[PDB]
Formats: C-alpha cells, sequence, structure tokens
C-alpha cells in the first residue's frame, strides 16, 4: 500500500523503513532541510553533540529499538554499558550493586510479571513495599528525572513497576558508535534502497482524512492508504482538524504539558573518566550523566572527553537551573569546561492515521526504546507487523 510519513524523526524513519522493507510505497515528508529530528548529531566546536538522546539507548542491545534495527537490516554498533549503572553519593561513585549496603525483594515479584494493583504514587508505594530509605528514594528520584523527566511522585506505582520490569528484561543502556546519526543514516539507506522517498523542505499543512491526501505548504499533493505522523498528538490533531475528534479527547490533548529538560555538554580534558556506563546523581538537580566518547572517541575533540548530563527541569527557572547545572558539574569535574547547555487516558482514536514518536510511548517504554515500542504497536494495530511479547 501507499504510506505517507509526516516528519523524519526516529519514529517516522523506523516506521518508513519497516514498511518500505515489506514492499510498501513510502514517502517521508520532512519540514526542515535535514532528517533525524531530535535523534541525530550536532557538530559543535570539534565535538559531536546530539539534538536529543545522549548517543545512548536505554536498554542498549537488548531492547525494542535494537531489535527493530536488527530486523530492519540496520548495521549499527551498540555496546551495553560495562556495569549497567553507577551511583554518586556522599562523594563517591560506585557500582549500583553496592546500593544494598544502604538497606537493612519485590524485584522478584516484578520478575514474576506480578504488578501492583495499587493506584498510588510511585514514591508512596516504594515507602510501603520497601520503606522510607533516604538513599533509595533519592536514587529513584534521579532515575525518574533521567528516564522520565519527572519526580518519583509524578509516576504511578504501576508505571514504575513496568519500567522496572523493562530493566529486568532488557537490562541497562548502551552507547552508539557514530552517535545517534549512525541510526538515522541506516534508516535513510534502508528506505531509499527499498523504493522509498524522502523529501526535505516539505512542510505538511493538512492531513485530509476524507480525501486521504496530505497537503504541503508549497501546494504538493500526496494521496495515501495510511499516514504515519511523527509530529506529536497536538500537532497531528491540528493537521487533521479538531472536528474529527471527540470533545473529551480534545480536552486531554489541549491539557498536554511537555516536561522540559536541560542537557549539559561538558568538555573534560584528558582520558575517559567513567567509561561506558551511566552515573545517577541522587541529591543533585542534575539526574545523571554519561560519557558517550567512552565508546566512540571521534565523538569528542582531540585530547578531550565528552560528558553529557541530563537535568529534568520540572518547574525550575532556566537561567538559574543552567547555572546550578554547571555548578554541580564544576564540583564533580573541576577541570571541565562548559561547551553548551541545551533546553528541550483516551487513546489515539483514528486508524487511517497513527502517531509514532515521543507522542506515543507505551507504558514501561523508556525514551527511544519507548518510541520503538510504539512503532511496534502501531504496526500491529495496522496488522502489518507482528512482534514477540518479549518486546511488547
Ligand atoms: N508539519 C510538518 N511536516 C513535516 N515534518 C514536520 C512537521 N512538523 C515537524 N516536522 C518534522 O517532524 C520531525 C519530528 O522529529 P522528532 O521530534 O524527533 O520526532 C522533525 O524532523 C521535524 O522537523
Amino acid at each position: 500500500m501507499r504510506a505517507v510519513v509526516v516528519g523524519a524523526g526516529l519514529g517516522g524513519l523506523l516506521a518508513g523503513a519497516f514498511l518500505a522493507r515489506n514492499g510498501h510505497e513510502i514517502i517521508v515528508l520532512e519540514k526542515s532541510a535535514m532528517i533525524g529530528g531530535r535523534f541525530t548529531n550536532l557538530p559543535y566546536k570539534g565535538f559531536q553533540l546530539s539534538t536529543g538522546a545522549l548517543h545512548m539507548i536505554p536498554h542498549g542491545e537488548d531492547g525494542p529499538l535494537a531489535h527493530l534495527l536488527r530486523i530492519l537490516g540496520a548495521k549499527v554498533e551498540i555496546v551495553n554499558s560495562n556495569p549497567k549503572g553507577k551511583i554518586l553519593w556522599e562523594g563517591k561513585i560506585f557500582h549500583y550493586r553496592e546500593s544494598w549496603k544502604f538497606l537493612s525483594k519485590l524485584l522478584a515479584e516484578i520478575r514474576m510479571n506480578k504488578l501492583p494493583k495499587e493506584e498510588i504514587p510511585a514514591d508512596e508505594w516504594i515507602k510501603e513495599k520497601i520503606g522510607e530509605n533516604e538513599f533509595l528514594l533519592s536514587v529513584l528520584e534521579s532515575f525518574a528525572g533521567w528516564a522520565d523527566s519527572v519526580s518519583l511522585s509524578d509516576l504511578t506505582a504501576l508505571e514504575l513497576a513496568k519500567e522496572i520490569r523493562a530493566a529486568l528484561r532488557w537490562g541497562g543502556p548502551g552507547l552508539i558508535r557514530g552517535g545517534c546519526k549512525a541510526v538515522i543514516d541506516e534508516l535513510e539507506r534502508i528506505i531509499m534502497e527499498n523504493k522509498g522517498k524522502i523529501l526535505t523542505r516539505k512542510e505538511v499543512v493538512e492531513i485530509n482524512i476524507e480525501e486521504k491526501k496530505v497537503y504541503t505548504r508549497d501546494n504538493e499533493e500526496y494521496s495515501f492508504d495510511v499516514a504515519i505522523s511523527n509530529v506529536g498528538v497536538r500537532e497531528t490533531v491540528k493537521l487533521i482538524g479538531r472536528d474529527y475528534f471527540d470533545r473529551d479527547y480534545l480536552k486531554q490533548v489541549d491539557s498536554i504539558e511537555p516536561s522540559e529538560g536541560i542537557k549539559f555538554n561538558l568538555a573534560v580534558p584528558g582520558e575517559p573518566r567513567i567509561g561506558n556506563t551511566i552515573v545517577f546523581t541522587p541529591g543533585l538537580m542534575i539526574n545523571g550523566f554519561n560519557e558517550p566518547s567512552a565508546l566512540d572517541k571521534s565523538l569528542a575533540r582531540e585530547g578531550y572527553t565528552l560528558i553529557m548530563a541530563h537535568m529534568a527541569l520540572k518547574n525550575g527557572n532556566v537561567k538559574k537551573a543552567i547555572e546550578k547545572g554547571w555548578e554541580e558539574l564544576l564540583e564533580i569535574f573541576p577541570e571541565g569546561e562548559p561547551l553548551l547547555a541545551q533546553v528541550y487516558h483516551i487513546e489515539w482514536p483514528l486508524n487511517e492515521v497513527l502517531v509514532v514518536g515521543d507522542g506515543y510511548r507505551p507504558p514501561g517504554g523508556i525514551e527511544v526504546d519507548g518510541i520503538a515500542l510504539g512503532v511496534m504497536k502501531a504496526l500491529e494495530k495496522l496488522n502489518l507487523g507482528s512482534f514477540s511479547e518479549w518486546y511488547l
């Protein structure tokens, strides 16, 4: 069939690649002059920074994203973090396993697939099931900030449980050789080698459901059998037209408030300081940081190591937050020199048009693995793809 993809972000390119591979006619329409959206590279002062993800995948080689890339025929080198993760507490960075020493479990239950019937905040359920441990609640707060850009109290016990299940199933994160762009380049190649088209500088202004045609600002017409939107729920509703949605759904969409985050790109002189791993920072505004060049050295500038820290903004003041961000990094990395700070239920009702990308991350799906999980679900909903429940 004919599929028109609106937006060339990770979700859009994954869907386009999968469908093109399966013999469908794919046309990707990208508004900007470059593809990749918030999952590609940003050359900057001799460093390969990113437009979003920290050149890392939440579950590395083991999650939904890696699986999708493998079955698509993408050749991308993803290496899981040495220890799955580490923690910075009371002046020391240690292996996550050491954490138990701060305690006097339910992971076994989550392993058994048994999730909480409880409908209470995640911080509340942790206190009850485990206890009010000042260390644990602090680390889980960093996890929530890093993986979901919210406070632990902002997650339901069920959501945290599902993310915990995902971690037990697919393990820790992994770095990408070549950065995020490596993935983008492969998806672009797969689409082009499978009869697909990728048109940049094509801004979609209307997804007409009745005519089944997509219109661009420059008046070009593209008819479709299926349309895949990688532009987010709110914008997609606008492109289609509000009248095509139920009143209560429009209420939910108009109520969506994106959770902002701040990224700190730090140029530390010398050799890698942490290697292929992530470091949670309980107690700080920053939630954690990684060292992408620990795998691909070309990502950093000569004689330098690239450090990327993530900070969930919440209701923080940008100027103050950025300042507090560099302050904490100065304390952790005295020789570090600031490079750039970057600032970033009713289900979808239609079937001819579906949404993929950050606007659709199924429960338990973290960041880009969450994006990939959404693409899998969309494909199944279209009865155009089938995936093991090990990934769903
Ligand atoms: N109206 C539009 N038509 C086509 N592409 C768009 C439109 N709005 C946003 N985009 C692109 O959609 C992509 C979504 O990227 P991301 O936010 O990473 O999913 C970006 O590459 C945007 O430039």
